[PDB]
């Protein structure tokens, strides 16, 4: 139960990913499946455990913070950040596939509703017990703002009994808050089994797959994600004092495993662990990593940037290159929210093929469309990993100025 | 109502096949199908109407033919006669499917690298009420008891009773009286062939022409000259063989492949397809029984088609294929439905199925790819096996009876 630290986890991607990628080249990719998959899950599942506790306990904590600024500012803030995140996002993802042109191998040419106000009233929960009990995390956002706030003023009352309670309840959160990141140490000791087994196993049944003009798509992907790391973000970082590498140090372990479960709110332990570690505070972090999760577009402006070409590229169309644009900014803007759901990215880039008005039906759209469902998960990957780290630098520049 | 006689059919098919290809690849293929098709549909309509009768009515007349042979024996030649066709047509098509090379821009490699009784399918020819049969569509049930009715009238009028040869004859007379009268429509339908042919290729070539392009193009080169070469080389050769003049053959089954083309349907001709064999002057004791028993047993067709798809796809996903041990799977997907391959689309399930055998199956998002594009030009692969397969049931046809 002992042993060296996160290099312990580059021990087991590292180590992994050779063994089911070689494992899958000879088949046995079910095998690995049956065998390996559930102890990469089991990783997955108790980082999922915390969630709920880890974001609303904190976030009520996180309205000891000062309510009207602080969580009426940054968010102001955050959401600006994210609009100046994305923008450069986009056009480092299409100038990422006309650098790469994935559309030469195929070269198969074949011709050819969302209510938002009843979206938008759906963040305010009718019931916070079900909210929390039922999953949902942009409910729970709501509420636990609410309620620390409304905390917050029972504090500044005259009565003493109120003024008592009102302590008891809040302190007693923050035990529950507290109590869920010394479990997410708990479960980092099993993390580097985690990875092993989970890019073991996505290596093996999507690893394969990488090949050729699909792989073409995989190199503007991780090198346009690489490219946003270090020029986009790391100029940020630069430019707000912060220091770029000694982020990374922090921020090692929040990468890896978002990179891993693909799943940007099931990270969000980690993710704030990380935070707290940096040295945010709560009031910061509490509401602008869970906001983040469900916000960021990073990943999906530079994922369906790159795929979108792919595919109008491989029904042999000219793209409208330069206008590339329009079809990306209009595929992020339709889900601006909730792409911290795995494999979502492969739900908008279909979503957007009804609206370019070439449809699934179209057995060749249905054909260029499945490649890249064969190599979603290592797309998704990098993609999320990428949301995670662009939702730390978010937080630790708006952090340093509120 | 008048003019030219199929040369407004060759007319129609010319003329459609440029005008949807246009239209399409200027993406109205949507449009094509709202206005177009319609009048393509309303020839395959009035084709189907008469299948029943004219199947059921001409075998129970073509059972007053000598029934032990004739009806015993020809089962057992165009039975045999669709083995030495089929052994044919599969090594034409693999022989084909590595002429041409369809797995070259896909290229695109997925690892992997990974039902029926017969008993409760031979027991479903025997019907258990043949008025349904009938009614509720039902080729190869009606034909075992059209089979089982005309003998035993065949029987009733040497009966030393002379109501029941009465009767026997009243009953057998009335029965070609249908039979003959459906042959009188199969021509009224004929005379809107040139409309019905222009509008199904129309929408055809729109719908699924557009997609005969690169690597997809290179199996339908495979297919349309494989069996540009079934029929010269291995149906004239026959025809050659057995006096029956092959020039003069196409001259009389022009119509019945210009509409096994066009309907895409095996079954769904039969009745231009058996009055090509009336009017080529075999009799009904022979045609009224391999046309359908051929259009449902018929292999040419699938043979030829699931040789070169088979390649394009273990080629496709960058394997092997062990050559010349395609035929280990072409002929097990053959075997698999020996029957019931009269149906269109058909094709492409058995290509399918086969992938459940082969191990890779239709969840492996490239497979499923892959397969994905044989699906965008199956109708344009559909419309030459079936033609080449009712090309073969007249060959068939004409080259038992020309013995029997």
């Amino acid at each position: 139960i002992e042993y060296p630290v996160l290099q312990k986890i580059l021990i087991g991607l590292i180590l992994g990913a050779i063994v089911g990628l070689i494992l899958g080249h000879y088949g046995y990719a079910h095998a690995v499946h049956t065998y390996v998959k559930p102890f990469g899950d089991l990783f997955v599942r108790l980082l999922k455990m915390l969630v709920m506790p880890i974001v609303f306990a904190s976030l009520v904590v996180g309205a000891a913070s000062i309510s009207p600024a602080r969580l009426g500012r940054v968010g102001v803030k955050i959401v600006v950040y994210y609009l100046l995140t994305s923008a450069f996002a986009v056009t480092l993802g299409i100038i990422m596939a006309r650098l790469f042109n994935p559309g030469a191998g195929i070269h198969l040419a074949v011709g050819g509703a969302p209510p938002l106000v009843h979206i938008l009233l759906d963040i305010v929960p009718t019931n916070p017990f079900g909210a929390l009990a039922n999953g949902q995390v942009l409910p729970t956002i709501f509420f636990a703002i609410i309620l620390g706030i409304a905390i917050t003023y029972l504090m500044n009352s005259e009565n003493e009994k109120v003024r008592k309670s009102a302590e008891t309840l809040l302190d007693a959160i923050n035990g529950l808050a507290e109590a869920m990141y010394k479990i997410v140490n708990g479960v980092m000791q099993y993390a580097p089994i985690g990875v092993f087994a989970l890019i073991a196993y996505v290596m093996a049944e999507q690893g394969v797959h990488v090949v050729g003009e699909l792989a073409k798509v995989t190199a503007a992907v991780y090198v346009g994600l690489t490219l946003q790391i270090l020029l986009v973000y790391f100029v940020l970082l630069k430019i707000y004092g912060i220091d770029p590498i000694s982020f990374i140090k922090h921020a090692k372990d929040a990468m890896l495993t978002a990179f891993v479960t693909r799943s940007s709110s099931g990270t969000l332990p980690v993710t704030m662990r990380v935070a707290k570690e940096m040295g945010i505070s709560e009031g910061i972090y509490s509401f602008t990593l869970p906001l983040g999760a469900t916000i960021n577009m990073d990943g999906t402006a530079l994922y369906q940037g790159v795929c979108t070409f792919f595919i109008a590229n491989a029904l042999g169309s000219h793209l409208t290159v330069g206008q590339q644009l329009t079809i990306v900014l209009t595929a992020v803007l339709a889900s601006i929210g909730t792409a911290g759901v795995p494999g979502a990215g492969a739900i908008m880039l279909a979503m957007v093929l009804h609206s370019v008005g070439l449809p699934l039906t179209d057995p060749n759209v249905a054909a260029a469309y499945a490649m890249i469902l064969g190599i979603d998960a290592i797309l998704d990957m990098g993609a999320t990993m990428v949301n995670v780290t662009g939702d730390l630098t978010g937080t630790a520049i708006v952090a340093k100025t509120e």
